[PDB]
């Protein structure tokens, strides 16, 4: 989420925490920067390695002044952990206590590690707490910083990915280009609304690596990129669907353009862009008013409903081609069909594995790949846009569709 903190230290009950995973060899920066001192200060840090991520899932901030007790009388999860604290009489707001000149302090359930560091890759929980002893005073900033400038593990694998998603979206839109320059004689629009797709998926992997980008340099997420993201996102998606639709329908391709196919019947099944949308933008905003869990309902009635309708009209059009002796045009539809049935087969084994290796122990044990439940998605719709467009490539003889 994010590598930079600002905290006003006279604020609740004093106490911060963040737990997320950490590189190895990743320091942390703290400074403190104020008016002129008044009264003697304590300051605890606590800096402790997770075994298994359930730990980080299920730590709630409310309840962290008893948490450490629990860690301290030797009951807590199993991981080792460095402590210190410090005195201050007035203010130590110009020395470098936590900078260097330090010490090397034993770790605990010797080992002589660095004063404030990562010894090991792994989820990390870090506490701060800070008692005065006796309307703003101070403002304490908290950075982490390990071998690349701010980007914590957890992101690195995903960065690369949204890269090498850019590339591949590049290269699908040149080939694309080239392919319609070539034969710009006759077109349909179904070739116009595959460029479309392509564009708008493009424009998503640009928007997201970008951000990830400000995210790794500065520190700090960028406040207006992931709605923008998840609004590109949720449009290709649709268009998609409308589009697979109408293939499935065989509107203008295997019946004339009647009126009454579009209105009432497919340009409405786009109100499956709000829905999409309106989970989205709030699995940006985390998901406060928990309506999250109570918003993939009405997504999965309307996919299957979908999936449904495009079964059918696919098995009534090839009924139809068939009848009418028609050759050209059966192989693709097979062809059509069978990338379908491909395209659902994948969704459900991916389902049942994410379902079997999620919430199937009592703590995960391997965290590397916790990502993979964000890509597989995208990956999979290239794979199908890919397929499309070889399928319903431009050529000379792009007259058999009439
Ligand atoms: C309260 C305790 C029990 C709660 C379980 C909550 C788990 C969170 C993940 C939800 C999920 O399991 O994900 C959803 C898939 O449907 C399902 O629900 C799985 C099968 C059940 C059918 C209802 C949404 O994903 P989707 O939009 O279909 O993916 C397409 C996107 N292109
Ligand atoms: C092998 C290794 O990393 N050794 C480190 C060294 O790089 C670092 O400069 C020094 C500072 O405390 O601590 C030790
Ligand atoms: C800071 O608070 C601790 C409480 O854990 C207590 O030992 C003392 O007041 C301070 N610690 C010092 C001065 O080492
Ligand atoms: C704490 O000691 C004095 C006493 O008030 C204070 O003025 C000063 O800023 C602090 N540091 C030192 C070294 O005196």
């Amino acid at each position: 989420d994010r590598s930079k903190w600002h905290i006003p230290i006279p604020s609740g009950k004093n106490y911060f925490s963040f737990g997320k995973i950490l590189f190895r060899n990743t320091t942390i920066f703290l400074k403190f920067d104020g008016e002129p001192c008044d009264l003697s200060l304590n300051i605890t840090w606590y800096l402790k390695s997770a075994d298994c991520y359930n730990e980080i899932y299920n730590f709630k901030a409310e309840e962290v002044e008893l948490y450490l007790e629990k860690l301290k009388e030797k009951r807590g999860l199993s991981g080792k952990y460095q402590t210190s604290s410090k005195l201050f009489q007035n203010c130590s707001e110009l020395f470098k206590t936590q900078t260097f000149s330090g010490d090397f302090m034993h770790r605990l359930p010797t080992a002589m590690h660095e004063p404030l560091q990562t010894w090991q890759d792994a989820p990390y929980i870090f506490i701060v707490h800070i008692g005065i002893s006796s309307s703003n005073l101070f403002t304490m900033t908290v950075e982490v910083k390990g071998p690349y400038e701010y980007l914590t593990l957890e992101d690195y694998p995903l960065m690369i990915f949204f890269m090498v998603m850019c590339i591949v979206y590049v290269l699908f839109g040149v080939l694309w280009l080239a392919w319609s320059a070539c034969y710009w004689r006759d077109l349909l629009r179904i070739q116009f609304w595959i460029g479309a797709v392509i564009f708008l998926g493009m424009l998503e992997k640009a928007v997201f690596y970008a951000e990830f980008q400000n995210i790794r340099y500065k520190g700090e997420s960028v406040q207006g990129a992931l709605i923008l993201a998840e609004l590109l996102s949720a449009v290709k998606r649709s268009l998609m669907r409308t589009l697979v639709i109408i293939v499935s329908l065989g509107y203008g391709i295997v019946k004339p353009r009647l009126g009454v196919t579009l209105h009432k019947v497919v340009v409405a099944g786009a109100l499956y862009l709000l829905f999409s949308g309106m989970e989205g933008v709030l699995r940006v905003t985390g998901a406060q008013t928990d309506l999250a869990s109570l918003a993939f309902i009405p997504l999965a009635f309307l996919d299957t409903a979908l999936c449904w309708w495009i079964f059918i009209s696919l098995t009534q059009t090839m009924k139809l081609l068939k009848l009418r002796r028609n050759i050209v045009k059966l192989s693709l539809y097979r062809h059509f069909t069978n990338t379908l049935i491909l395209a659902v087969a994948a969704s459900i084994v991916f389902i049942i594995w994410t379902t079997m290796k999620f919430r199937i122990v009592t703590c995960q044990s391997d965290w590397r790949e916790l990502w993979v439940d964000d890509a597989i998605w995208r990956l999979l719709f290239s794979m199908i846009l890919f397929v499309i467009m070889v399928l319903w490539r431009p050529s000379a003889n792009n007259q058999r569709f009439a």
